[PDB]
């Protein structure tokens, strides 16, 4: 089997994207944020606190006659960005783009944090990362993807995400007319649970490229591109006016600059970001200081490559029994 689904960003800034998923019978359509950053497949539901829903669309369970309750099951997240949800857990048939698996554990939210009840367009998350980041207690469960790679054609996914623009996530089938080129495959460390490589080096603009190991994660539920201090420093020395600011969070730089790209190694081939995609707008409404797409990981443990990455590239994740990760240009 296989299946493909647009996802759309949420807004002008492509701060999300979102992809329609078909939950329970008769279908229930969400609107759920893919991120190979986490490992549960939670939605808005009838459960969720009322004052804590503003807008999103919401899973009914007694609606379905596939729903079951997973009994004495209970799930509790926390992201890298201070959001996190929790509540129970029921079994259902789950769709996307056509592939279809039964039994699924579908995470209904008896709460979410404030930033999530804000977001009226994001209906839930669909994770994609390894299952052993499942939160599930206490019986563990499997991601979306791990129960249908045994069905799918080649057991892979891949993400093709749009710069102000919808794309795709495709299942168990390689669309060699969606990149240019030739992919290029690394490895991948599934130690932290994550889809977890290391780049071969940068660079900024024309400049030439540096050499180094830069490990980090393929993430697609993070917006921006988060790397060593040393590394985005050298990146917004190029452009005149640029700071980091404690205030604001990170590197900002004034609106009227033109941005150079920015170049990242997989092993001997060379995925370049555009300097528009680095560019995430004015710091508030009205502002001519605006904020940068790449800033620092230092004390997030991990470097991120997250959405402004990602989405200059074609990008497989390849579950096969060893996984890897592949990158080609497009």
């Amino acid at each position: 089997s296989t299946g493909s689904a647009t996802t759309t960003p949420i807004d002008s800034l492509d701060d999300a994207y979102i992809t329609p998923v078909q939950i329970g019978t008769p279908a229930q359509t969400l609107n759920l944020d893919f991120d190979t950053g986490s490992s549960d497949l939670w939605v808005f539901s009838s459960e969720t606190t009322a004052s804590e829903v503003d807008g999103q669309t919401i899973y009914t369970p007694s609606k379905s006659t596939t729903a079951k309750l997973l009994s004495g099951a209970t799930w509790s997240i926390s992201y890298g960005d201070g959001s996190s949800s929790s509540g129970d857990v029921y079994t259902d048939t789950v769709s996307v783009g056509g592939l279809t698996v039964t039994g699924q554990a579908v995470e209904s939210a008896k709460k979410v944090s404030s930033s999530f009840t804000e977001d009226s367009t994001i209906d839930g998350l669909l994770g994609l990362a390894f299952s052993t980041l499942n939160t599930v207690s206490p019986t563990q469960q499997k991601t979306f993807f791990d129960n249908a790679k045994a069905s799918l054609d080649s057991p892979v996914f891949t993400a093709d995400l749009g710069y102000h623009a919808p794309g795709t996530y495709n299942f168990g089938f390689i669309d060699t007319t969606a990149y240019t080129g030739s992919i290029t495959y690394t490895a991948v460390s599934t130690k932290q649970g994550f889809w977890e490589w290391t780049s071969t080096g940068y660079a900024v603009g024309s400049g030439t490229f540096k050499s180094t190991s830069i490990d980090g994660i393929a993430d697609t539920g993070t917006t921006l591109l988060y790397l060593p201090a040393t590394v985005v420093s050298a990146y917004w020395a190029q452009v005149s006016g640029a700071k980091s600011s404690s205030s604001v969070g990170g590197y900002v730089f004034p609106c009227s600059a033109t941005l150079p790209s920015f170049t990242f190694g997989v092993g001997s081939a060379r995925i370049v970001i555009p300097g528009d995609y680095i560019d995430f707008g004015p710091i508030s409404t009205g502002s001519s200081s605006c904020f940068g797409g790449i800033q620092s990981s230092a004390g997030i443990g991990i470097n991120i490559f997250g959405d402004v990455a990602l989405k200059a590239a074609f990008v497989v994740f390849n579950g096969a029994t060893t996984p890897t990760l592949g990158f080609a240009s497009k």
